[PDB]
C-alpha cells in the first residue's frame, strides 16, 4: 500500500497526474481505510481540472478524518473552481474553525465573497488575512480591487500603493492604480500609471485603450488617436476601439474619418 502510494506521489511530483491516479487506486485497493490516499487522489483530479471528482475523493477523505484543516480547505478550493461560491464559503469556514491562524483560508474566503459581489465581506476577510501576513502583495492588491468595486477610489489607491511597495514589477497593480485615478477624474495621474504599466507589458491592448481614453478625456484627440491605433494593431476585432477612434475624429471636426471608423465598428457590431 505504502509503496504504491509513494509511487503515486513520485508521479504526482513530476506532473504525471494520470499515472499518479493509477498507483493511488492500487494503494486504495490494498488499504481503503487510508484518508491520505483518498486525499491525494483528490489532489490528482484537482490538478487535471476534474473538480467534480476531486470533491468526491475529498469528501471520502473527510469521512475517514473530519479534523483535517487542509482537506476542508481543498474541498472549498474545488467548489470555488467549479463556481459554487456558497459551498466554497461553508468549507473555508470549516477549515478556519480547525485552524483560524491560516492567512490562506481568510484570503480565499475573501475571494469567494468578492466573486459573489459581497465587497464589504471580502474586505473584512482580506483585512484579517493581512493581520496574519502584512507582506502579501496579492492580498493588498485584492483589498484594493474590493474598495475599487464598491467605489472607494481613495482607499483602493492606498491599498494598490501598498501592493506596489511589495512588488513594483507588477503591470496590473500599476494599471489598476491608473483606473482608480481615471474614475476620480484625475487623467494626468491615470496617464502616468498606464504608461508605467505599458513599460512593463507593452502588448496589453486594454492599457493602450485606457491610455487613449485618458487623453480623450483631457481633450488631446491627436494623442488619443495614436493610442487607439496602437490598441487596434493588437486587437483589430474590438468594435469599442474603432468606435472611440470615430469619436476622437468627430471631436477634431474630421467627419469623413469619423464616418469610416463608425462604419467599421458597426460591421463588428450592427446591433449597437
Ligand atoms: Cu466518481
Ligand atoms: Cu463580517
Amino acid at each position: 500500500a505504502e509503496a504504491w502510494y509513494n509511487l503515486g506521489n513520485a508521479y504526482y511530483k513530476q506532473g504525471d497526474y494520470d499515472e499518479a491516479i493509477e498507483y493511488y487506486q492500487k494503494a486504495l485497493e490494498l488499504d481503503p481505510r487510508s484518508a491520505e490516499a483518498w486525499y491525494n487522489l483528490g489532489n490528482a483530479y484537482y490538478k487535471q481540472g476534474d473538480y467534480d471528482e476531486a470533491i468526491e475523493y475529498y469528501q471520502k477523505a473527510l469521512e475517514l478524518d473530519p479534523r483535517s484543516a487542509e482537506a476542508w480547505y481543498n474541498l472549498g478550493n474545488a467548489y470555488y473552481k467549479q463556481g459554487d461560491y456558497d459551498e466554497a464559503i461553508e468549507y473555508y469556514q470549516k477549515a478556519l474553525e480547525l485552524d483560524p491562524r491560516s492567512a490562506e483560508a481568510w484570503y480565499n474566503l475573501g475571494n469567494a465573497y468578492y466573486k459573489q459581489g459581497d465587497y464589504d465581506e471580502a474586505i473584512e476577510y482580506y483585512q484579517k488575512a493581512l493581520e496574519l501576513d502584512p507582506r502579501s502583495a496579492e492580498a493588498w492588491y485584492n483589498l484594493g480591487n474590493a474598495y475599487y468595486k464598491q467605489g472607494d477610489y481613495d482607499e483602493a489607491i492606498e491599498y494598490y500603493q501598498k501592493a506596489l511597495e511589495l512588488d513594483p514589477r507588477s503591470a496590473e497593480a500599476w494599471y489598476n492604480l491608473g483606473n482608480a485615478y481615471y474614475k476620480q477624474g484625475d487623467y494626468d495621474e491615470a496617464i502616468e500609471y498606464y504608461q508605467k504599466a505599458l513599460e512593463l507589458d507593452p502588448r496589453s491592448a486594454e492599457a493602450w485603450y485606457n491610455l487613449g481614453n485618458a487623453y480623450y478625456k483631457q481633450g488631446d484627440y491627436d494623442e488619443a488617436i495614436e493610442y487607439y491605433q496602437k490598441a487596434l494593431e493588437l486587437d483589430p476585432r474590438s468594435a469599442e476601439a474603432w468606435y472611440n477612434l470615430g469619436n476622437a475624429y468627430y471631436k477634431q471636426g474630421d467627419y469623413d474619418e469619423a464616418i469610416e471608423y463608425y462604419q467599421k465598428a458597426l460591421e463588428l457590431d450592427p446591433r449597437s
